């Protein structure tokens, strides 16, 4: 890599794994529109097995930004639209709150306070049924954003029934397999569990639990090769040959929602490039990310506009990750710890080498 690249990620991720604790961590650094590569540390620390590149992690909710291609995809198909009721896909959801509960709140988590987690109790179809039924919003749709898996998961599981294909038999045919994401996993085969990085939760080796929703808004672990041509994928959707694909990750970076100076995506979230790095180290700390705030919509939404930060963080119970990149700029990063350290420390991090190296 070029030597201003290697100075400033050891600089900034050295010292951030020893002020936090990270037993193993993996860094893209996309510049110029090419990746390059750096490891730390162990992905199984009892085994002292390193962490190479390519090791899998738990991406968290940095899952939700496949979920948004994927939905932007069904779009470019003319398989769904924004607009379309909730019910249209679910016509056993009759409870009367679903009337004027469109896939857009779904998808953007404004369709009036679904709350963060689906409850552990579901484990069926007829617990998940009940559990949206007798959900009362505590907002009427379209006025509050309150970030939820059981919203954009929901939003995951019905974009794909106009297709017949189960969610995963989507992801995999239609966004993983087109962008030779080859080692990027809703479930870890067997033959793979040998990368399969463990997480570390106060020192305890874990890997993410079941859960209802979980592929759709947590469940996707991947290397950090496959996460690099990702971000590439996302800065430069004209070189997917796949014209829906195209046009679907376009539209994740479409501006649906404004709140302050942050703007919603189908998954990905954006802010105006050059960005304030207060603005978006604060603004990721779970006090701010997890509550309730008033949004404006943006009709038409915004096409995705390059001069943008575009970023997701992400976390399970022993994994943190973070993915940003500026498309005007051809330059991205993407850190994949196998701890959940706080978010602000991701961003800052993120913020001083790509502000190094823009
Ligand atoms: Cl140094
Ligand atoms: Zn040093
Ligand atoms: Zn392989």
């Amino acid at each position: 890599a070029p030597q201003q690249i290697n100075d400033i990620v050891h600089r900034t991720i050295t010292p951030l794994i020893e002020q936090q604790k990270i037993p193993g961590m993996a860094v893209a650094v996309i510049y110029q529109g090419k990746p390059y590569y750096f490891t730390w540390g162990y992905a199984d620390i009892a085994k002292k097995q390193p962490v190479t590149q390519q090791t899998l992690f738990e991406l968290g909710s940095v899952s939700k930004t496949f979920t948004g291609v994927l939905g932007g995809d069904a779009i470019a198909r003319g398989e769904i639209k924004l607009s379309d009721p909730t019910t249209k896909y679910w016509p056993e959801l009759t409870a009367k709150q679903w009337n004027g509960i469109t896939l857009l709140h779904l998808a953007t988590y404004t369709a009036g306070g679904l709350p963060l987690q689906v409850p552990d109790e579901v484990k069926s179809s007829s617990d998940l049924l009940r559990f949206y039924q007798n959900w009362q919003p505590a907002w009427a749709p379209g006025t509050q954003r309150l970030y939820a898996n059981s919203s954009i998961g929901l939003f995951g599981a019905l974009a794909v029934k106009p297709s017949g294909l189960s969610f995963e038999q989507a992801m995999q045919t239609r966004v993983f397999q087109p962008l030779k994401l080859n080692h990027t996993w809703i479930n870890v085969p067997p033959a793979e569990e040998k990368n399969y990085a463990w997480g570390y939760r106060e020192g305890k080796a874990v890997h993410v639990s079941p859960g209802a929703l979980d592929a759709e808004a947590y469940g996707v672990k991947s290397t950090i090769e496959d996460m690099a041509r990702w971000v590439q994928s996302n800065l430069k959707p004209l070189d997917i040959n796949e014209k829906t694909l195209q046009q679907g990750i376009q539209l994740a970076q479409s501006r649906y929602w404004q709140t302050g100076d942050m703007y919603q995506g189908l998954g990905w979230e954006m802010l105006d490039w050059p960005v304030n790095p207060d603005s978006i180290i604060n603004g990721s700390d779970n006090k701010i990310a997890l509550a309730a705030r008033p949004v404006k919509a943006i009709t038409p939404p915004t096409p995705a506009v390059r001069a943008s930060w575009v970023h997701k963080t992400g976390a399970t119970g022993g994994f943190g990750s973070y993915v940003a990149f500026i498309p005007e700029k051809e330059l991205g990063i993407v850190m994949l710890a196998n701890k959940n350290y706080p978010n602000p420390a991701r961003v800052d991090a993120a913020w001083q080498i790509l502000n190094a190296l823009q």
